[PDB]
């Protein structure tokens, strides 16, 4: 099939190199920890409790774990809580395979100020590119522990100029490399254009995830951005009728129709999950619960396999889209 | 003349409790450390050298005493670098006191995500006033540190509803608690609507000092200001004619004009220096050498009080600026 071609590392996880056939069933993209940015300045009140977390994020591994699941890509920018240090944690522990991101989060979500400063007075690209390029390739903040995937994200309305400097730098690091790249697409758009973009620049759509096409329910925006060669992730499945996405009902429709047409080589699933949130504890309102009710780690191997199999997919295409696709995309 | 009428404790530096006559001369608005959100995320090519950082801020603080002022006010955000215990570190090490902020920064250049998002969940208001109220009457960050200030900051063209958490909150605050407020101002709009806003709300205008009023070259604005009985500081005095800045010349100019209108007693003035930044150092383009010649917290002492009375000002207008005025505000 489309296999990576061009500079190769093998699967960096928190814990070092792993071969690309012991990367096992992945969920592609999900957060042990994340906060989003400012969660830090609410220290006082929502301080770490670095016991608890680790109490409960190992728990959820092994609980993964139980269901076969041996890795996961945590998906987290640099400004919305990454934690390698944690991270290798939690893996050591549990014995749960993770790989984590460089990259920063779409304008509308991220810690922009700093970047788009540094890119009012000089390479701002050049500057990102370089800090990628450091993660990826000899560890983040001087731990050791390098990013096994480069994270993008875009807004809702178009890839920003902010953003663009980032698809830029990853592209090249991409190039020079060979690590793969997994995406933020915002409510559902620019999956097509994110895929243009990052081939046009040179990037390998063979390790090219593009995320959160969940958020869009036709399919003929998914063809259209498979048409580019790169995987697309159904990455936000249990977050129901939220936050614009759409239920699990709807997604599982235009995935099963995907998988009718012959793209599970280039479908991933995951739930975008939050294990421990940083800052204060979210306040749920009850009207919000069901939304979030399947919004969990263990939701697809419990809920949606078994669904898809009883839908008539087989046990093939399931392999191929949990165990196939992340093999070839981070291994 | 116009003295803090409510609640009162007694001015709380990084080192403790301080009388106001022990204030002396003081720069109301600095930045010992500060970072544009995001730095932290780029940790790996910009980390904080705490050695050199300590080595220069203590010598810059050396300067400002060798210069007779014993204090300084930092005003930066909860999401901006604010580091309580470094500051503490700096004033043991130098005797020069320093009282912190609590706050986060305007809605276009702070980490705004976090609340704004639980803005949507819930009751951030409660949740931002509960943060300041324990910050200020207990200590920031389990430290024991408690902050002398709430800074407040709004957008150029509107206070936005964001902003508005916080000044609602910070208002609920000084009504309890006495402390000052500082403000920032955006490219010189929102000063009257700031005073307006928070007498409004209760706060006690002998106790809040609107920033960067200096943004503004039409005394109208600043007279506009000064109605609702509030200090207004000339706050970035030496950064000239970029991010929007006037020259200094042109700060002199307003600021003459107000001081021979009588208002003393409601001027204060600083810098908005940064004595260290965070993420990777600032690439200066020479072409903006000169707006940032002046910028550090040596040009007012050394520039602008003797311009200021070569120009007519007194002695004594400028002892009630720069020792008077502090000592009511924040004493
Ligand atoms: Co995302
Ligand atoms: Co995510
Ligand atoms: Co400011
Ligand atoms: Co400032």
């Amino acid at each position: 099939g489309d296999a990576p071609g061009g500079a190769h590392m093998t699967a960096q996880t928190v814990t070092g190199a792993v071969a690309a056939a012991q990367l096992g069933a992945t969920l592609p993209h999900e957060h042990v920890i994340f906060g989003y940015p400012g969660y830090a300045g609410d220290v006082t009140l929502g301080p770490f409790d670095h016991a608890a977390a680790l109490a409960s994020c190992t728990e959820t591994a092994r609980a993964l774990l139980a269901r076969g699941i041996q890795t996961v890509v945590d998906a987290t920018p640099n400004g919305c809580g990454r934690n390698p240090a944690f991270l290798r944690e939690v893996s050591e522990a549990t014995g749960l395979q993770i790989l984590c991101a460089t990259g920063f989060y779409y304008e509308g979500g991220g810690a922009t100020t700093y970047f788009k400063f540094r890119a009012s007075l000089g390479d701002a690209e050049s500057e990102i590119y370089e800090m990628m390029r450091t993660e990826v390739t000899e560890g983040i903040a001087g731990t050791g522990i390098r990013a096994g995937v480069i994270k993008l994200a875009s807004s809702r309305d178009a890839i920003t100029p902010y953003e663009q400097l980032f698809f830029r730098a990853a592209a090249r690091v991409q190039r020079e490399t060979g690590v793969p790249i997994i995406t933020h697409t915002q409510e559902g758009q620019q999956g097509p254009q994110q895929a243009e973009l990052l081939t046009s620049l040179g990037a390998d759509p063979a390790r090219i995830m593009i995320g959160h096409m969940d958020g869009n329910t036709d399919p003929a925006y998914h063809r259209e951005t498979l048409r580019h060669g790169v995987s697309i992730a159904f990455d936000r499945i249990g977050l129901q009728g939220i936050v614009g996405t759409p239920t699990d009902a709807e997604r599982l429709s235009v995935l099963t129709t995907l998988l009718g047409e012959g793209y599970a080589d280039r479908l991933l699933l995951s739930h975008d999950s939050i294990w421990h949130w940083l800052g204060r504890p979210p306040a749920i309102p009850e009207a919000a619960l069901p939304a979030v009710k399947d919004w969990h780690p263990l939701h697809i191997s419990d809920d949606i396999l078994p669904d898809l199999r009883r839908r008539g997919i087989t046990e093939e295409q399931v392999g191929q889209m949990t165990v196939g696709n992340p093999a070839r995309l981070f291994g």
